[PDB]
């Protein structure tokens, strides 16, 4: 089944430039995430349908995550991605969707939209835990961009 969660976040940078930053992300995380070493494009021209392997360490063990572009929408300051092979998905899970999605927010800042898509295998539910994980690691990518802008305001 598909079961959604939605959360509201708050940034000081502005949605341009956190925008431009997202589309970025190839090389801005594993700049700033230390577990992540490297992002390579498997197919794809970095639009929607695009496929990366991101290359991970995980307590000094090398692993691969496997993503697919889902969609950009300028017009929504919008930038989708699932996590489509790896460590997070385990057998009733078969897809998680981050999408992130951005407004003007006052005093300068911007609103940010969280969106976790959890795809289960037919009727089972996301654990609970796992569940956690996948909004953490949502979380902590767009800090990520956003920790970046903040240390180099020059670039956006």
């Amino acid at each position: 089944g598909v079961f959604t969660f939605e959360d509201e976040i708050t940034s000081t940078v502005p949605p341009a430039k956190l925008y431009n930053a997202m589309k970025d992300a190839d090389s801005i995380t594993p700049k700033i995430i230390d577990d992540v070493k490297s992002v390579e494009i498997v197919e794809g021209n970095g639009g929607p349908g695009t496929i990366k392997k991101l290359t991970i360490v995980e307590d000094g063990e090398t692993k691969f995550i496997l993503h697919k572009v889902e969609s950009i929408d300028e017009a929504n300051y919008a930038y989708n991605y699932s996590v489509v092979g790896g460590v997070a998905l385990p057998p009733t899970a078969e897809k998680i969707t981050f999408e992130t999605k951005l407004v003007e927010g006052p005093n300068g800042g911007s609103i940010g939209k969280l969106t976790l898509k959890y795809h289960t295998k037919g009727d089972a539910k996301p654990d609970e835990e796992e569940l956690k994980k996948g909004k953490a690691k949502g979380e902590g990518l767009f800090r990520a961009i956003e920790g970046y802008v903040l240390a180099n305001p020059t670039q956006y």
